[PDB]
């Protein structure tokens, strides 16, 4: 793990970058208790300034309930982009889009983009720079010109260390 | 205790945050003599600038006299908020309120919040970011989305090391 | 390998300099898969500012297809100078030329050069400062007054360490 | 003594604070020779700029003669406050008072305060933040909400190390 | 050699100084191949800015031919001063003169001075601050109030390390 | 030799201070050859700025000859303040006086005071801050309130190392 941690320092230095996460809930212990704090910690470090142009993408696989998490995050303070335009289906162009920004006083439209994998039918216009996989084997968005980082963990507190959120 | 000192460097980096403390004095040695100088150092470090917007909350548990400590702190040079309009009852909305700040010259309305637990019945609109429990086991404000640091100590100088007030 | 990395710290500090690379792909593992990312990282570290005034040259010996790699680089978001005007032939004066630069907002006409070695017959008027040779023994552009660094590698990732792109080995 | 040195790192970081020293000279060797240099160094390091609002106080217990020390300090180039108006008696509000200051060009009214403990009867408006005691057992100004630092030394060269005036022992 | 490197840190700290070199090529291996690069790097380090007022002097003893070296250095990009007006013999006041400088945009008249010791007759107006001798025993410019640096080398890769050109 | 170097680190930091040197050359090896270079280095480090406003004094003890060294220093590019008006006897007020200084462009009237001990009959109005003694036991300018550093050396480079002019 300490071998992996410093490998990632170059990836996470850039201010403007496109990052995807794919996660599987079942094989992580105490997931529903720590996910919210995990996201709240990532955002403040990596998505709290003007130069941080693009928010990150979180994809959860399996049969899971997004509404509850979205409400809990709204109570915590954060706003999310899901991609729906009123119905039960997801739209790619609305999911991937640029937010409004105001330099002074600082205002932001949304800080993260959330979804499920099964619903996202298709691919983006611009391939991702970094694809992170946590306990998933392979995904359709793998390519030779894209950097794939793949891990296996037993608790979420382990990943924060890798990503430099704690000591 | 050494690793925990390094464990908390990230939490105390942010300037503006809502921090809560709970203390039980019966099981701490030499409390009455050292509490004032603990509070004074914490305030002079983490709540003595303009960007430091939310003052901290100190909750004491047990049967205890706040008035004497409040007078001692006034003599030392600090001003406190207690949430009391004449009467014994504690108005919650008047204890979770923002103070007046002036950049030049620097002046503040109050520097700390002080209360008793049993007197404070209810809850806040915004949940606390960090909840420190010193010598206490359970509380009503614990939740999944709040960070909780529970400790057990025999003296205050031990806590000074953890919170970076002192070199040793 | 570790001392080689530090032997080069002084060469690569300067902002403006003329750098040439020669490569043989027949004897490298996973070349087709790692090449684009090699180029992208090098460019991002040494070709993304106003002070950086000379883009680099990459020459590939053998029988190889440049067009596909060019399309892939375009998809990745980078532009290349090849030195051709319609036809098959290559022009030295149109491959060794200065690019347009706009300071605010930053724009650059092109970020790298490309070619095949056999097609490029001739030479430049100003001789290269640094001529990296990766797995090739001898060339026609070597001289007493040019700095020459020859290496032997088995996979591309080692050069990342040698040249400070990724610290971990 | 290496243990005590870094304990005082935070206390001496601030620019504006109120410090008090109590000393006993009967049990220190070669006192009259080095007292003046001690004061001069302390003053140069902690009392020589605009942001240093409060000058420090030196109290001596015993049967000492202050006139000679005052004359020697004037020859060395320093001005002191003693807290007297013609007479023998000592006044408190003159001794604990703020001085004139001019930022540009920098000038100060007085740089230190001196006295004998017995003549000074009473207390101040504001209790002191730091009370150093050197070879002295008990004082009336000791209080729970005041920081007290008690030491035992055979020479004055050691206290300079403790207080971070000179490099090493 | 690890001893000498840091000994010279103080001499090479100042920006404006008068530095002299004396060299013997007979007992150095692979000399003609590496001289030009040595001069190039020294110049790039110590004679590229407005504060570097006085360029340095290189003297060669023996039966060497200077014309070829001057041509190679011209091709490399450096203009040299040789102290001759007409061609037969040397003139000291032309050799030891001050150049033109423009602060913005930077242009300089010449970067280095070059000569043969047998041809140079006499002494300067101001004595040298630092005199370097490489495989030479005695010289007439040795005085008590002048710093001397006598060395022995079998290659020129060593002197670069001594002078902090490479590590 | 090493810790002694660190003892003097605090003394040499101040920009403006009055400094005196007393030297005996009979017992030093290779004095004439190295004195000038010692002086030149000391001046370049400690007496070549605007804020450096109190040039140092050197006093040489014995039957030495100043004129030659003074000429050597003029050749090397430095000016000195001897203190004579008529080349017979020294005057204190003329040897202990302030120099002219122009900030832009930088120019200085003189950079050092040079003298012999026997000729300087008297004392200054302001006592020296730092008195360095090299191979002399006792002096008439020693006092309780004046710092005295006394050494014994065999070559000048040792003192150079002590005073931080050369690494080693």
């Amino acid at each position: 793990f300490s071998s992996l941690r410093k490998s990632l320092r170059s990836c996470l230095a850039h201010n403007s970058r496109w990052r995807v996460f794919v996660i599987n809930p079942l094989t992580i212990e105490n997931f529903d208790d720590d996910i919210v704090r995990f996201i709240k910690a990532f955002v403040q470090r990596y998505s709290s300034k003007y130069l941080h142009s693009n928010p990150p993408l979180f994809m959860l696989t399996g049969d899971y309930d997004l509404s509850v998490l979205q409400k809990r995050l709204y109570d915590a303070g954060l706003r999310c982009e899901t991609g729906k335009v009123g119905g039960t289906d997801v739209i790619i162009k609305e999911l991937f889009r640029r937010p409004i920004l105001i330099r002074n006083p600082f205002r932001m439209e949304f800080s993260l983009r959330l979804a499920k994998r099964d619903e996202v039918i298709g691919g983006p216009q611009r391939r991702p720079d970094e694809l992170f996989l946590i306990n998933v084997a392979d995904d359709e968005w793998k390519h030779e010109d894209v950097n794939v980082h793949g891990f296996k963990i037993e608790r979420l507190s382990d990943l924060e260390y890798i990503l430099q959120l704690r000591s």
